[PDB]
């Protein structure tokens, strides 16, 4: 089976509708249909698990982002995250504090330019190789 | 006790008398870690920062977080603080009229993460009830 992505924002729409699109060329958006509490905390818990990689949109603040950033923190995961600064927004020191380059990634970005970002972090450190 | 006050910096401007009575009653028994980032005018380095919060939590006996203003650093520590499972304590205000995060009110096991449900006025009751 292909590589299993897991796609996090806040409970906007347009532009996380375009990252999950783009994040399906590169496997499976395991939290595609919520994009689209106890219940709720294990089955993301699940997924976070299961993932190869956490991409989250923390533009607008939230709680659950920053809860499923930590707990993917702990589970050692790779993790993306996605901040545009033309929000007006000051992104959480913690949140950038935890950045350290290389399994946790803190991007600034403008909308536009979203797909060629996320291209180009996975043509970086690819989850599945090229053909030849 | 070391106790840790987790609040929003969002918090520390609009709930800034609210913040002050909650580490204020939280002196009564222990010491709260981060009474002088509540003290503070919310930087002096996101890594810094990051570490140091991160220093405290782990050395904690228990967080006690306010979580009515969303945050995704608040959420980032109490993901941290799950993940070590501390004892957690998550005061939240319905009369804001936030939906509280499900990944929050979700990851209460109703003894060791609790979140309650409070009016404002009853805040030093309530602690005083939970220490006891
Ligand atoms: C509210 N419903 C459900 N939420 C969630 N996760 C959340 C909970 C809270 C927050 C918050 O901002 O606090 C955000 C999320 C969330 C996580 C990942 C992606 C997105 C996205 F942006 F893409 F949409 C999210 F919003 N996981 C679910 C998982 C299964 C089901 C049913 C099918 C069983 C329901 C839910
Ligand atoms: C912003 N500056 C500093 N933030 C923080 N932690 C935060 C980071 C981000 C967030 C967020 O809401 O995203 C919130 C917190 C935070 C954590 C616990 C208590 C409070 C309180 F509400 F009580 F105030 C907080 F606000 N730790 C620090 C630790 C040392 C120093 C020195 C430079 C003095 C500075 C800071």
């Amino acid at each position: 089976m292909r590589p299993a992505l897991y796609f996090c924002g806040s409970i906007d729409r347009t532009l996380y509708e375009r990252i999950v699109s783009r994040l399906r060329r590169f496997g499976t958006v395991l939290t595609e249909h919520v994009a689209a509490d106890r219940l709720i905390h294990e089955q993301d818990l699940e997924w976070l698990q299961q993932a190869d990689v956490v991409v989250a949109e923390v533009t607008q603040p939230s709680l659950g982002v920053g809860y499923e950033l930590g707990r993917a923190v702990a589970f050692n995961k790779r993790i993306l995250c996605l901040f545009r600064p033309q929000s007006g927004r000051v992104l959480s020191a913690m949140i950038r504090g935890a950045a350290d380059g290389s399994r946790f990634q803190v991007w600034d970005y403008e909308e536009g330019e979203v797909e060629a970002l996320l291209d180009r972090y996975f043509e970086a450190d690819p989850l599945e190789e090229n053909l030849y």
